[PDB]
């Protein structure tokens, strides 16, 4: 039997799939360890950034996890993504053990630039700023991408880079109580949040696995933003951030929970 991780009901995804939106036709790029074959996705392609992993499958887990919240297919196993009908591409920029180099994200952007992508969900996240990953961020949006970064896990009232550059938008994590999780980085620049506690999406070896992190958080508004564009094919990244953040649903101060939950029935109404 299928199950649907909370928080995929909790920005009301399965209400945006009861209209009969899913994602259908939208290309989103996972830039993360990869993601592996599995029985509860569809992965449409995909290329490496990882010197020494020439590969697009997954060696740690985590791009994968994230792979499974916006697009785990809907059928009679495992779980639900928020848009089970984008076209998942394996955009791999993080080695195996989870971190990788500014020129390999920088790459796995320019590649989601030149290949057609519509969103690019970037689950990482790093302290220091680097003009480099600015270009590369700067570049993939002018050619159309809306790239969606996690705000990052120090529970500082500062964000993560990318994230902080303005044109990645910037997403924090909930908890189940729609509570800004500790770890989640806020303050200037921050977009939106949405559940980034105990999420549970597809691990490799064909299995399911429970999550915390700014990381789960940015898959939910990746395929949020995959909703919205199916309804809306003629929207820019911009259009669509915008009506991300103008539809969700205010949670208090701007500076914690930026425009708020993330709110796919809203977004597709
Ligand atoms: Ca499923
Ligand atoms: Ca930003």
């Amino acid at each position: 039997a299928q199950s649907v991780p909370w928080g995929i009901s909790r920005v009301q995804a399965p209400a945006a799939h009861n209209r009969g939106l899913t994602g259908s036709g939208v290309k989103v790029a996972v830039l993360d360890t990869g993601i592996s074959t599995h029985p509860d996705l569809n992965i449409r392609g995909g290329a490496s950034f990882v010197p020494g992993e020439p590969s697009t499958q997954d060696g740690n887990g985590h791009g994968t996890h994230v792979a499974g919240t916006i697009a785990a297919l809907n059928n009679s196993i495992g779980v639900l993504g928020v848009a089970p009908s984008a076209e998942l591409y394996a955009v791999k920029v993080l080695g195996a053990s989870g971190s990788g180099s500014v020129s390999s994200i920088a790459q796995g952007l320019e590649w989601a630039g030149n290949n057609g992508m519509h969103v690019a969900n970037l689950s990482l996240g790093s302290p220091s700023p680097s003009a480099t990953l600015e270009q590369a961020v700067n570049s993939a949006t002018s050619r159309g991408v809306l790239v969606v970064a996690a705000s990052g896990n120090s529970g500082a009232g500062s964000i993560s880079y990318p994230a902080r550059y303005a044109n990645a938008m910037a997403v924090g994590a909930t908890d189940q109580n729609n509570n800004r999780a500790s770890f989640s980085q806020y303050g200037a620049g921050l977009d939106i949040v949405a559940p980034g506690v105990n999420v549970q999406s597809t691990y490799p070896g064909s299995t399911y696995a429970s999550l915390n992190g700014t990381s789960m958080a940015t898959p939910h508004v990746a395929g949020a933003a995959a909703l919205v564009k199916q309804k809306n094919p003629s929207w820019s990244n911009v259009q669509i951030r915008n009506h991300l953040k103008n539809t969700a649903t205010s949670l208090g101060s701007t500076n914690l929970y930026g425009s708020g939950l993330v709110n796919a029935e809203a977004a597709t109404r």
